[PDB]
């Protein structure tokens, strides 16, 4: 029983990653499923191609690096947050599409939440921003689109889950209906102070009490999923948490004042607050995290929509980029953006402006603006938004940091770290696993069957392959981000309200 | 001999045209000659006067030589061009004191800035028709006399001769006997009074440029006298030459000429109509060649918008020219493209205003983008239209169209629909020629009058407004978001 | 449970893929996974068989996961898969000692060259269908026995085992119990008689490979074993069908009798004609291979593979530039009426069948003044349907059957200037069916009739429909015209390389 | 007025010049103009007669414009010109009766099957110096009067006049006053006898060409008439293109040679007073002595050079104005084993096969659009070796540098390709218009501007020099494959 499997199930794609108990990376896979979008704006996925490509990346990494079943000691998941699902209990049946943590399909219901004054409730009790971003108003769309559901859902027909929740409950063949905190956390539906359910927000949503799963602490054993058979070893699922917080995790931010950013689909910056909540009053998120031995902390979050996913658009749908030739082959193919400003709101602007009416835009144009530039710029803008919530941070927690710690896929853009140091005047320290996501999610799991005694058993596996250091002085800085923040202005309100 | 042709040159912004016309206006024959735009700093924009000049002799030598046309048929010449683009030169040489300045040059944008707070704005408007841009002749002569030590005495001495390119063509095409402008170009000066028709004393005075460098102003269809020997007899600015081509002769009749840029113009018959809404009021040509008036607005980057996505972007070609894209969706996704690259002309003239792009989200792709760069024409040629109806009161039935621009039958129809409005293209579209060549004519005899080429006149295709127009101010309303936003974005 | 589907195992030249399909033949759900294309050295070409192995399986559970299909509705499962390919393999620990060697690897001409120098075209032709070329299987398992110190005394000691793709996955799927081929599969080995229906002794000897490493040959349709893919206390589902992927297709199409052909449109073109119960010796540069009758009993065929087909469209789009899209094909070929007397050979990695001459090199001929890039475009898709015409010329001349119709299938077949053409040039008609999915339903079909899933193919065949008929529109004159110069040309590309 | 200038007029094949030159033969001014190329079928080339004299009359009047010079400060106008092209028109009206059949033209290669077949080949070497193929301009004049019904007995009545484009020009300039052509034009028609310095009545007999409609053939360097522009400006000076250029690249005695890069490629060497037979596949032509009397040339005419990159970013669309085929070919280090034969209108020297048509060989998967745009300018590079080595045998001596022309065509990347595939170094003055300055030089002497060359020898021109840049294995590796090549271009074309 050698190995621990860490299933992180992305808003892009689904990833399956083994480790041995030294806490190597002994194979990894990948699948990517279909970004959907009905309409500008909304952002769905297919549950059934969730469920689909996370169950084949686990298959497909085990049999790639001839790994039996019956040799992995446990699971880990972790997964992109808020987004919801709804599903019939007996038939495992979606009623909906996974409504994605980016649609901003809910802003007229949170124009309603505002409308009634609820800011305050629900920054006190659940530590959110009233925001299409969170689960809550999902469900309230996806009841109210589907009719008989309310009832059904009294009727105890209907489950809602988080991605976390959706996946155990089709591996555990339908006998386990579970999150963790920090997936709860997101929800606006849970109390992250009583650490239950709050009635006054599913009053308010009008959601169903029955269709809620239970909630636990993110390390501890949740489950069996049969994949030795149904006759074989037992494989418990033992580790949840939603991937921002996994990332902390795995970054061994598990002390008050520990920060990391993580460089996804999106960009997410946490920081660990111990076993204390922290109010923010410059537009971040209070959320759960989780202690040193997995017990229940506080983090401070600034969470930005797009970072990674600009530089899919630029390939997939701009085709102005590719594989052969990526991002950072462009963008360093010249000296400057001339200019341009990308403002990367295709799902609204995150934190800390929280305008789901924001909508892409492209500033500063002139005739000898080429693709390069463009590319380039759309690369700074993840750096920008990026400094505009560790600003926010430095402000609510009252601390300054000397040095972000970065992990993601991105982190390998040298050209990205370089100037994300610059923008900031703040080193950069890069990892060699930028996958940190995963090895958080392997720890939680690991920790609760015991593969591991503590988690400073892991405390020597990190290494920094880099550090970046600012190549700008402080009147260039502070120049280049007051455009930015030109940019950012002209960017806000775009969409006209429901 | 018996003289069955007419002439029109056609001295434009980037090459020299020649166009010969017979008593049926049928165009025979047409020559193009490139020349080089020189650009010494961003920004400014010269011209050499002598390759000017080369190449329109040269082109109009070409047209009759290829169509084995000798001088003794041609009844007359016509005289258009690229208005405001300025030539000053030694009258006893032909030689020029510095190149010229072409329209398109943003070099006197100071000396405009310090005019306008002095307060000098509706001065200006009020007796030149005319914003305080950079884009006019006056700063321009004024650079050129600041810049050339000795010149303004020079000028006073009677040694230097103004003028726009009319003007410089038709000096060299006399050997110097006819220094003289037309209304139409002289109201493009910023030195002339559209209202008392004479050259406006204040504005040489806070310019400084002497009087004695100016030529004659006469109508727009007149004998000025003659080349080795033809009669050279009509001259009006390239974009009044359309609109006369257009025989948009009455009040109320518009076009709009679709180029790298866009020009649109509108007859207010003999009344001046000052602009409130962003526009130029300017002089053209009546039924009879007579003065009459018109509104004006430029688009500066219409064409352009998509040589820029062709070579910067280098997201289209010849072989995938914007068409293609553009209906492979069958809307924008909501993305719109402000193309002020270098700010924006009228209605707004705002030159810190840049290019902007607007409403994307993860699903939008490089077609929807493209057709969006196309729209941009549309809506820009619209912030024109809203302003003229709102200056003169007239909501237009129907617009005139031409250019190369008129072949995009996605981009007309797309105008026809968010105008509201008809879109004529016509049969003959070589309408700046034909402007020239009616003013020629008119002026020799060589037609009496415009009614039977009125009458025998063809619209090759009328666009009319499909359904989806009832959506045209849904779109419009995103689209002044934009251009608001794409405003004042460059810092001082 | 009922068993109301059939799975098709569809393992690809550069992907792996799966699909279900109910009793009906619907496609129900399709999966499919690429993998790495391994090129050590110019002419070489490669595949990890671990990775053959992790993709295949992976998107069978892909493939019933998003349809929410469950082990034990399968009635049988199907397997087809790219020929020639090569994989020898430790028995005791399913090792492979040697990457899999490709069809379209060129590693092994030198011992081809000593073959045909030794006199053996005719005796290869005469007893295994084959033309000397690194095409084929054997030369290439003598490559590895070669290259491998040892291996030839240890295969013999019964501890190696060969296996083209079809057996390498069975084996790993019955987890070793079961070591089989198919009689098609088996003649694409040059080491299988194809008239005495065993391994030839002579060809064994030839190449020195030990008997003890081959596995058992078997009809295309019978029960063979069962897989688990559900672990301890699973279903049983059977294994019943097997062809190699082009002879799949012929009975996907529904080829069953003498007389019938199709071809399969792709980076390559696959032609095929059923010979019924007698196997046709080829006088004209053809392949003589095993396929299967309608109760998938052993047939023979006639076959020829046009190697550069899609690929020139993907030449003129990566490499010449000259349009952006593979799709555009049409559009720009159709600017043009006609050529203007072009001829483009697209002979990059030589001319396979029916001339085999891997010395030959593309050339384009006919060039004037006032040729353009249409033209150029338009030929180089016309050059599909002309290399089309070389291979089925041949088949006519070695058959004495002139077709009454050609089934097409492939991406291409979509495109309705290069189908139209083909119509033209052939003088035939040409046969677009409503299924695209030919491969995974003949692998169905076969493994359906083994489990009596279909007690034949009567109503498959009834219900069958043809979704396009294209009819020749020149008369002979003009085709053989046309044709007559395509021929000058090719004549011109050959023998080109030193 | 002083007359300090004189004007060439060089009509080529692609485009129409006009350049105004000093005294001291420095350039003031220059000007140059498309024109159509017509392709009414594949293997065809013509022109309109009327944009030729369009485009040719515009650039002269548009070169004085620019420079501010009146008809009365110039001396001389001389006059050089795409040769073999030929035009018939009406001598009335000035109506051509068909467009100008371009000497790249095909269509007359069965009329050539028939003079071999009828065993002229000796007579037209002995007597004219040429090679029988569609080339010249005899046969294009055959077709011609045999495709207007009417047209000889037009042209015995006097009504229908024939020229090359050196004649249709000084005709249209003199208002039909003059019909003349020189000596060099007149050796490339195959109805002249570079011997007896006359027309030959064989040829014309034998290709049924009324005497009627030939010019008078004078000296290359002599008044002609004169042309109101006013002042009449004398005509004094005509050469074909070529020779103009041997004569402006001051080629003038025994042994010099030169080769030009435009449309085609055509390597000269002159041979004095002396006319040298080719055994190699050469052509013996007329030039101009020191003097501008009569000399004698060996030639070799390659068919396409500057035309190829035409092709390629007219028709192709594989380059631009912005980026150029430099820009391209020097994105890659090799052609990937790329050859592309040009012979988009038949092969010329030495090979004379007008059934070929262009190929392009050595495809493989990986080969893209620059390896080609290369390829394409390594066939300027080979052909002239092929011809190079023709000019050796033929001639006896052994070039040390090929000296060339510093035109638009030959690139800095070609010139380097030229020395390397060659094995010697190249030499290219810094002189634009080679071949309108030996018109000019020409003009001039007749009028008595230069008393004679003497002066003009003794201006030091800029001079680039190449030097061969690999070596003799791979040179002559690279050159085989080009050999292959060429053969399986050949004979591409099914006869009429
Ligand atoms: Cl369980
Ligand atoms: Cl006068
Ligand atoms: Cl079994
Ligand atoms: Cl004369
Ligand atoms: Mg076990």
């Amino acid at each position: 029983k050698k190995y621990i499997v860490a299933l992180d199930q992305g808003t892009t794609s689904s990833r399956a990653v083994v480790m041995d108990h030294d806490a190597n990376i002994i194979s990894v896979s990948q699948r990517e499923f279909e970004q959907i979008y009905p309409k500008p704006g909304w952002v769905e996925h297919d549950p059934m191609e969730i469920w689909a490509t996370q169950s084949s990346t686990l298959v497909e990494v085990l049999a790639k690096a001839d790994i039996s079943s019956d040799q992995i000691a446990a699971i880990g998941i972790t997964n992109q947050r808020e987004t919801t699902i709804v599903w019939e209990k007996e038939t495992g049946k979606p009623i909906y599409n996974a409504i994605v943590w980016q649609c901003r399909r809910t802003a007229e219901i949170c124009e309603h939440l505002k409308r009634d004054g609820l800011e305050d409730y629900i920054r006190s009790n659940t530590g959110l921003v009233i925001d299409p971003y969170f689960s809550g108003t999902k469900v309230k769309w996806i009841l109210d689109h589907v009719e008989g559901s309310r009832e059904r859902a009294r009727r105890g027909e209907l489950l809602f889950g988080t991605v976390d929740t959706w996946l155990i409950w089709k591996m555990t063949q339908g006998r386990v209906h579970v999150t963790d905190y920090t997936n709860a956390s997101r929800t606006m539906l849970f109390n992250i102070h009583t650490l239950d359910w709050d009635d006054k927000m599913l009053e308010v949503l009008d959601i169903p009490r029955e269709m809620l799963p239970e909630v636990r602490r993110s390390s501890e054993v949740y489950g069996q999923t049969n994949i030795d058979g149904k006759g074989g070893t037992r494989i418990p699922i033992s580790g949840i948490a939603g991937d921002q917080q996994a990332a902390l995790f795995g970054q061994l931010c598990v002390k008050e004042g520990m920060a990391k950013n993580t460089y996804g689909t999106g960009c997410f910056m946490l920081m660990n607050t111990g076993e204390k909540a922290v109010k923010s009053e410059n537009g971040l998120l209070t959320t759960i995290a989780c202690g040193p031995t997995g017990e229940v902390n506080y983090a401070l979050e600034g969470a930005v929509f797009m970072a990674g996913a600009s530089i899919q658009w630029l390939r997939d749908e701009m085709k102005l980029i590719n594989d052969a030739y990526d991002s950072e082959y462009f963008a360093t193919k010249v000296q400057n953006t001339n200019g341009v400003y990308v403002v990367p709101a295709f799902t609204g602007l995150g934190a800390p402006y929280w305008d789901p009416y924001a909508r892409g835009a492209i500033f500063g144009l002139t005739r000898g603006v080429n693709a390069n530039h463009i590319i380039r710029a759309t690369l700074e803008s993840i750096a920008y938004q990026t400094r505009d919530v560790l600003e926010a941070m430095q402000a609510d927690s009252g601390i300054r940091l000397h040095a972000l710690r970065v992990d993601g896929g991105a982190v390998a853009n040298n050209f990205l770290m370089q100037f994300q140091s610059d923008i900031l005047g703040t080193r950069v320290e890069r990892p060699e696993v930028r996958e940190v996501t995963a090895l958080g999610a392997a720890y939680l799991a690991g920790l609760a069957v015991g593969f591991w005694q503590n988690l400073d058993e892991l405390q020597e596996k990190a290494v920094i392959e880099r550090e970046f250091r600012p190549g700008i002085e402080t009147t260039e800085r502070n120049y280049r981000y007051a455009g930015w923040k030109k940019a950012v202005k002209r960017a806000m309100a775009w969409e006209e309200h429901d």
